């Protein structure tokens, strides 16, 4: 058996997101963990729980390469994959592979990709081990990869983004409440730079937010921590989006996790959506970049 | 690392158990896993999930030793305990050891202990391993093992049984209704030869259960399979039971596994009841013994 990529963690690195996956857990259950190569020598690799959000929505609750420790690639560049990807409810069990994962009590998170000898070309197989607190307790988990996708995390990179309003708690609630109430229906998401303002309708139903703008650019807005949580967007065109109202439900959910962050919708030129979740100031350093992308739903 | 006991399951054997599990994994759960060694010149290890019950209550899931393909004990009868544990919910683990180890797509299950070369007479750890149907997933747990504990299958050990009677399901169903209505308060438990019944009593509640008698001694009934499901009952003598109606309502519900099980409530001359789960020929041969023992309780 031969190993194709190493990938482990710093002490306690994953364990700090622990609160995080426990709130996005009951989405990332039925998706899959996924380790982006695609992207080793442009930041490092980028382990992250992908699933699905709705009818057209993609989760992607992805770890910074600052939590990473060591990386080895021991295939030749042009054999090793963009990414791998094995379930995350692992084969069988009874246990979700992103809650051990990414549990609080974990010291060493660490992952290694194999093959077979003989033939196959790319891996086949990944082993997850946790090593816990107790300098005592370990976990090896033994997984079959799946059949390759794309990076999640890789969608929107030649996408152009317009424009992102960041949405204050209340905000969020109250929108991630009226996008419930739409049921499988979907939504017309309308940016407005001249009324300072984003609008949702379907059918019928609808709702206005209001939002103070910020005297610079999409590219230049929410770089850092979000110190402040209040309705601020940085816009610089017109737009209309079709989402599926669950999936933007989904989503406004998922990026409020509990004094840790608040949902920031960055439109993009395409009718495309991708909620974000902007970290407060109080939440650290954690090594988070939680997004769930909102597909063109046709209604 | 000194490996101490080796214990290897025979194939598919510990998955026909994966209903019977699930059906009391919530009162499993906080328990432990443990190995009876004591049985092994008594037909072999006995594993089993233990756990507490209702207020006075112990619980005791364990496997028929002719599910085991093969055990090595590799300590000297002196320095071999009587019995090892490790909590089912393993530490800083989010899954149930249990969950997993009965798992209905596990190919094989082991368990191996081991201990230092220095200071430990007994093991110090455990290593669970899984292997699955797929040929290729496999799970490796490694734990501590807890303060010894004596084999919970063991308390009844110079207790006399004086009587043994099998509720059917609507029967069963109604005593375990009229437990949980009693609520935390306890149960005086009555068994009458003369009148062929058995009563239950908790302050001014009561209730009173019909049942017909075998032309047989306690430890000649109930020995096989229970083919059919009437209130039957192989008495021999009065005795009045002092026990937690929270235990007993746990007891009546873990001991009637759907399409399983039927309960049976054995009376020991002490005045202490154990509930069992008579197996339905319907069920096959499960290598099970799933018990609760109702200990005195005061009011
Ligand atoms: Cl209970
Ligand atoms: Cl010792």
């Amino acid at each position: 058996m031969e190993t194709t990529q190493t990938l482990r963690f710093k002490t306690k690195a994953l364990a700090v997101l622990s609160k995080c996956y426990d709130h996005a857990q009951t989405h990332l259950k039925g998706g899959v963990l996924q380790v982006n190569l695609l992207s080793v020598n442009y930041g490092g690799p980028r382990l992250a729980a992908v699933a699905n959000a709705g009818t057209a929505g993609l989760i992607s609750f992805e770890v910074s390469p600052d939590a990473v420790a060591e990386w080895q690639n021991h295939q030749s560049p042009e054999e090793a994959p963009a990414a791998v990807s094995f379930r995350n409810l692992a084969y069988g069990r009874t246990c979700v592979l992103g809650k051990e994962l990414f549990g609080s009590a974990v010291e060493q998170a660490s992952l290694q990709f194999y093959k077979r000898p003989q033939g196959g070309s790319r891996p086949e197989f990944v082993k997850l081990t946790m090593e816990y607190d107790d300098k005592v307790s370990k976990s090896h988990h033994t997984c079959a990869l799946m059949p390759y996708m794309p990076p999640a995390s890789d969608r929107l990179r030649n996408e152009q983004m317009i424009g992102q309003v960041l949405l204050m708690p209340k905000t969020a609630s109250s929108l991630q409440k009226w996008a419930r109430q739409q049921g499988s229906g979907g939504v017309k998401v309308t940016l407005n730079p001249d009324l300072y303002v984003t609008t949702y309708t379907s059918g019928e139903a609808c709702l206005t937010l209001d939002y103070k703008p910020l005297s610079v650019g999409p590219y230049e807005a929410f770089t850092g921590p979000v110190a402040k949580a209040q309705d601020v967007g940085a816009v610089e065109a017109h737009v209309v989006c079709s989402v599926a109202a669950d999936s933007l439900a989904a989503a406004l959910s998922l990026c409020r996790i509990p004094a840790v962050s608040v949902p920031i919708l960055r439109f993009y030129r395409s009718g495309i959506i991708a909620v974000v979740a902007g970290l407060l100031t109080s939440a650290g350093d954690l090594p988070l970049d939680l997004s769930v992308i909102l597909f063109n739903h046709a209604s």
